[PDB]
């Protein structure tokens, strides 16, 4: 169980890798292709910065064309009706994935800036190596 | 939207791919080797005459070795606390997936025998399509 007790910054778990990012004025058009594309059922929004400040999902992609393409994702997420630190500890994130029943999660900084993603995968091959 | 309102059994969207069926004496480290090797957050539990009987998802992994191996899925679900047929429309299944957020759901037959499934990636890249 201890290995559950870890801040994820002192692991290798982490990656920097599909994170696929997209900004509001992104079409939702490209947001789709990089879902699919990247083979990821999210994607960090992010600001001029880097600073994070939303996720569009694969569900909202769902919702939208059930709710009434070239808009941008801020429209989009205007229709519509998460995150953690590498000091956070591999067991609340287990959690927290599993009451929120998302397959990633965006690693921010000091300042709330995207540096990175864990994925549910990375969770489960980090298991198994055990 | 027309588009939305025909049975997926009339699309070339359901796959008998990469189900990774499991029995209730598989044991747990053999489904998260399915789940990882086959990049899938569930697996489809089936009895012996191919009928499919419950679902075993990634998450209850992570709840499994939160709650306190080589137990049996069978085992494994009495710790814890789905399904489509060719004739359903696709608009209903996409308010189920996002209702239930899953990224995948089982296709049965006539009596409930597993016969493929649809994810959610092959629903996104149906929507890229037109």
């Amino acid at each position: 169980t201890h290995f559950l007790k870890i801040p994820i910054g002192d692991l290798n778990i982490i990656t920097q890798d599909n994170m696929k990012s997209c900004q509001m004025t992104t079409p939702v058009i490209d947001v789709i292709q990089m879902l699919t594309q990247g083979r990821v059922s999210s994607v960090p929004i992010i600001d001029e910065n880097g600073y994070l400040i939303n996720v569009y999902e694969a569900y909202d992609v769902l919702g939208l064309i059930k709710g009434g393409l070239s808009l941008s994702v801020g429209e989009a997420l205007m229709r519509r009706s998460y995150t953690c630190t590498k000091n956070d500890k591999l067991s609340t994130i287990m959690d927290n994935i599993r009451k929120a029943r998302v397959h990633r999660f965006f690693v921010v900084d000091d300042v709330g800036r995207l540096v990175g993603v864990l994925t549910l995968s990375d969770i489960l091959k980090y298991i198994l190596l055990g």
